[PDB]
């Protein structure tokens, strides 16, 4: 029973695979792609991890007692703390990605099997179609970011190259940016797979929708039965991925939380010390914009999830006043209402936070908070 | 199948379409009027409000070229940034309301033939009656604002005169308010919907009440499925006005936080540093009332939503109490039940705020705490 | 139809009759008391009212002037805005109170001959035996809170003599202590009349639990639609009184927030620049217990009444399980579980608190962080 | 009718009666442990916990009047008001815990008696063995709090012994490490009751899952009725838990708070003024984390309970939806999901806080924002 997968998780799994977020050996067997636990890769996977955050936290090290003056990104003692923080968050949502990289797998590997058992229900070409869509997505926000990794790192070189440091600086802060590559390509992984569910409720709405209220091809009454089962699939689903990426979403939280705290400060000592850099500038509004743009790459999908719940709470209200009285395509609506009480689509990470857009708002109120202690700290 | 309107949404809607809120045509057909797309007046709303914001733009820029000394308004280095963002943050909320303009009035026209038919059903002389009343607070509430503007205005022209500014000053500021004018119908124009929803969502609830329970012109078993479909009906319209203003909303919201946090500040700045100018207070407490007024407007008609939907939920149960048992009249309330159980009438703007009473609380306090840390700041 | 009353609402609704909070006629006919509106009696209330305000606004007006060198309690610039706004908010909230006094007045006359109807099926001897014991806590707190003003006046107007400026400060605070003691008395008027409601409700779950499951005078069958209809008007009743009681609820957790901003301030500035006055921080501490007495006041009885509409959720979820499958006596507790869904009983002032326990945590850090903001700027 | 108990309820009875905290009688009848109040042992704990709170009180009363200087621990005039507040919340904390063990004790003893009937139809044999695992975390969590409290008392007494004063700081904080170690049992005390209770109910869930879908011993029809008793008897289980630990419950949750606001004070103090003692900054750093264990001790266990409710839901929803439509096996799950939707499983303490993973956040944010204030204010 091997566990066929393509479109979106036939390319993003490819790269997560090489970057050391999905151990899993690719047959090209059929048309799709057939994916299981490649125990060996996980071992590459752990040692990669291992060897780049080694790296990046001797390099830290180095440049912390390479001295304030002779450091070309470090150059205060307040300006030591905050970069040192910025460096180990990453740090530990690299490690956090990678080592829990099996586990995960493991777990997609055994909702695959009741995915594919829905989505044959309703149709793989839709699924596939979708999911083809949001590989262009993917090749623009992953080359954006790595543009944007090879730019800071060769601007941050070209400084430490007027002081003769430039081969110091690539030494300490090489496996830096790998580990913003490997963060960058957990989050987008995430944000794909909370997608394809997605993109599978809003077939089960659209179905819902359709064949409840008499392009059938069955009976409503049965129709109604199997949709509840569905999304009975559907949640558990849900809560299979909500349960295998909570602590990553967690540490990709307080790491943009941190990081929007960190990089107006930045920009803001900047622009009130030197005004010179204008390259320095640019680059900070270009992380500002990446780090809300990680931020609505975490959220957004959770949210349009909760919407097309209660779009399928619209949907079912509307069927059951449609529905004839006292007849059979009463009680099974009946049991939907009752499925959708107990349960809501929802991705709460860990159980702490709820992954929505009303928690986007909380996140920039505590920003806006630190910053401002930050800046009267420093003055 | 034109879409009939009269009332409230046949004057704010020629206002709106004046400043360019409501590109819709006005054929004066029957009593009420035929609104439709009128593509040729979407084209002139976004000249209009390009060639606003254009001109604040410049009109800033200028104003803080022109020097601290000179800048009757920005007469410090600190008094720069705060009245920047005031000026960009109407603008930006001007822009919204005007680019999105067209899909709005699409969503409207959308909604008009359901809400019409819910209208038939309950009685449009009540809704006609109820519209007109609107009439008399929105000339009052637009001939304030334009009297305040007006006044401020003239104040800074005056000011302004005094050092030779005066055509320099108005040339810099004269798309400011119009943008403020902009901001102020597009607010009571969503405040007026939402007032509209509610009234036929009260008469549906006295429909409720008096039908149910025993005047009535049909009999309670086929009157409760019927009120259920219209609940139906008005949660859709509820939704649809939701998302069309939605991000209209809550650049409201943000707006009227900024200007509360804003306006405050340059009030406590006044009477610490000159407490000369008796104009400049009166100008400021005016401009503090009307953002809390501007708050009030846009979040009491939610809030009164809310309240009906509770009412509704009150009938209900009253309903079921008094029910037969056992009997046709107790299954239809079954439903309704669930209904109400399922879907709450609620403005989420974006999903991210509640649009209640509540909110103007967590405001409020965000409010005081940016306020003292700006005072903080200054001394 | 007279509204009949006695117990806790036949001695506090005198008190509250004398200070201006109840204008309501007290015909001694039967054991009871008739109640009814009073018009005159109305005209006392404001006319009171309007005095007392006026004299307290000149009594501050003339403390401000007088100096800061004179003024015994207005001894700095910094402490005449805290000092402003500690007489301005209970003046504003014994203005809230007595302006509205007829309104909820006739709304507790309007639910009276609801709560009567709901006490004669279950016992109006428990009732007036639980409003009897609520007479000495009533006057045990009033006892203590007029000590206390007499108190703090009598050590006001000696420290003013010794300057000379006893009669002064007595014609400046006079009215000041009224408004003090005009607040207390609306305090305490609602939560008496949220403590009866909270018996009746207990009365109703007690009960539900005895007379459901088998010392019973009824079926139970016909017992859980009238427990049901019961409800129904306890909610009715419950809704009515935090409608009346509303804005002053806010208005008085509002004055609690500013008084607990306050009272510490002044006991830390006394305790950082004098040490010398034993007698002010005595009354500085009694007057913060006061502050949390008032708020424990005020949230205690709705959070009394939402546990006992969780235990009536947990009885009847007892009900359902030990019900007989498919009987009579299982769609009676079907219709009271939708009424318990669709229904909670809780004290919503003006729908933006929630009034329970969880508000005192929130309200306690807002005091904390203005508390040391006040601090800061102190320094 | 003894209340039988063993297992985890046998070895941390025993500590806690011997620390005050259980004054229970121990009859060794059968092989599980008969316990009993023990009137003349609650005596014992009651003149324990006053003679170590008056010796903690005059211990601190001493160290404070021994001068700035002579103190070792309170070397700063800020440095007394934060170590008075630490040792006064310990105290407070141990009081709460000893004066109302009798009264836990008693719904403790209440409760057994149902839950005892709940194990019965589960096996006694599976909560005997998931309570024996809890005794090796309690050994563990016991003997790492026992040896932190002895270092950091050595640590003290051998830098007072420096300066003379080592049996005086012997005196003085003898009885602070014995609170510590109360507070320390009280709070495994509530973890493992708690934890206990988890495991009852996933017990109950397992049931659920695999007697309601076809190993049996009972038609289903039968099990679910019997399952919703029994869940009823759980919920009362839960909430008679939350009633007795309640007080004790929010008191260390504010304990908590306060301790990490005030740990890293210390540990920022000394990294800021001496940098010259490592065995301070390695006690902050272990006491950091052992405030971050008793947080994690404290809300694990109910945020665990609500995931087994909401596992509860899941396991009811997948029945439903696999349930013969119309038949026996359809309206018993109905009672149970009206039982599930009008009752959760969770622990609120005294009604203010909600005990879950999302109150570990707003604490976190609260410590961040006091730290810094006093920061702020120590500069
Ligand atoms: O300048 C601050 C920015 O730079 C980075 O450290 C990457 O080099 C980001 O983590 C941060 O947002
Ligand atoms: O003085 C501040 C006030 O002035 C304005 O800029 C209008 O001229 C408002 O935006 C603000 O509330
Ligand atoms: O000292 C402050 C206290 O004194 C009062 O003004 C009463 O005289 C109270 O409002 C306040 O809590
Ligand atoms: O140093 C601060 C730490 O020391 C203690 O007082 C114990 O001696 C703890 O309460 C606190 O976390």
């Amino acid at each position: 029973t091997p566990c066929l997968v393509g479109g979106a998780h036939a390319f993003i799994l490819k790269i997560s695979s090489f970057c050391g977020l999905a151990p899993l050996r690719f047959e090209p067997r059929s048309q799709e792609y057939a994916v299981t636990i490649s125990k060996g890769k996980c071992f590459y996977s752990y040692i990669l991890v291992t060897f780049l955050v080694i790296c990046t936290i001797y390099g830290l090290v180095a440049e912390i007692g390479v001295g304030v003056e002779k450091s070309v990104r470090m150059s205060s003692r307040m300006s030591q703390v905050v970069s040192a923080c910025d460096i180990l968050v990453v740090a530990v949502t690299a490690g956090v990605g990678v080592y829990g990289a099996p586990a995960r797998m493991r777990t997609m590997l055994s909702y695959m099997e009741n995915i594919v058992a829905v989505d044959r229900e309703l149709g793989r070409h839709h699924s596939a179609a979708t999911e083809r869509k949001l590989c262009a997505l993917l090749l623009l926000i992953l080359l954006s970011f790595t543009i944007l990794l090879v730019d800071d790192f060769c601007f941050y070189a070209m400084q430490a190259g007027k002081t003769g440091r430039q081969w110091e600086i690539v030494t300490n802060y090489a496996g830096f940016y790998f580990l913003w590559y490997i963060v960058m390509v957990l989050e987008l992984q995430f944000a794909f797979t909370a997608l394809s569910l997605r993109a599978r409720l809003k077939l089960f709405n659209e179905a819902l929708n359709v064949t409840a209220s008499q392009c059938l091809q069955v009976p409503p009454c049965e129709a109604v039965g199997r949709l509840s089962r569905m999304r009975c699939t559907l949640c558990e689903v849900t809560r299979h991925i909500a349960d295998g990426y909570g602590l990553p979403l967690v540490i990709i939280l307080m790491s943009t939380l941190l990081h929007l705290i960190v990089t107006p400060y930045f920009l803001i000592m900047e622009i009130i010390v030197s005004t010179h850099r204008l390259h320095f500038l640019v680059l900070q509004f270009l992380w500002c914009t990446t780090h809300l743009i990680r931020m609505l790459v975490v959220v957004e999908p959770c949210h349009y999830t909760i919407r097309e719940g209660k779009r399928t709470e619209d949907i079912l209200c509307r069927l059951m006043t449609l529905a004839p009285h006292g007849g059979v395509l009463s009680s099974r609506l009946e049991v939907l209402s009752r499925l959708l009480m107990l349960q809501n689509i929802s991705y709460s990470p860990l159980g702490m936070c709820t992954l929505d857009r009303p928690l986007m708002v909380t996140v920039l109120g505590a920003v806006t908070t630190y910053l401002v202690i930050l800046i009267q700290f420093q003055r």
